[PDB]
């Protein structure tokens, strides 16, 4: 299953393309503002077979626990209601975000000891990059 190198506390020390892909989720300029601003924290913690990623920031907090390829119900730091699911594919932990038909996409793998962050919505992409501590 996921690699236990996932497990810990990440710091996003990149952010390319962020702006265009929170205009893509309609994201507000003045949130869009502090998004951009905003260096995050994100923990990643296991009990059991349920996986747990909590975002840390001064703007907005979030948490989702899941089990893989389970569809679960998920509030986005932007505030949409989505039903997710939360996959595997090459040890990449891929998340999927659906709401009014509407569809986006975080991949997460690990690349030379980082954590790289793909989001994704209607050919608009967006990298981040975390380090762990
Ligand atoms: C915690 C970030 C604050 C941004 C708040 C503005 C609304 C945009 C929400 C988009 C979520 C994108 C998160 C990508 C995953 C990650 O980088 O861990
Ligand atoms: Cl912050």
């Amino acid at each position: 299953g996921m690699s236990n190198n996932f497990l810990g506390t990440w710091k996003l020390v990149s952010s390319e393309n962020f702006d265009d892909y929170m205009k893509a989720l309609g994201v507000g300029l003045a949130t869009r503002k502090l998004g951009n601003l905003a260096k995050p924290t994100v923990i990643i913690s296991k009990k059991g077979d349920i996986i747990t990623i909590r975002t840390e920031s001064t703007f907005k907090n979030t948490e989702i626990s899941f089990k893989l390829g389970q569809e679960f119900e998920e509030t986005t730091a932007d505030n949409r209601k989505t039903k997710s699911i939360v996959t595997l594919q090459r040890g990449s932990l891929n998340q999927v975000q659906r709401w009014d038909g509407k569809e986006t996409t975080i991949k997460r793998k690990l690349v030379n000891g980082k954590m790289v962050a793909e989001c994704k919505m209607k050919g608009v992409v967006c990298t981040r990059i975390y380090e762990k501590v």
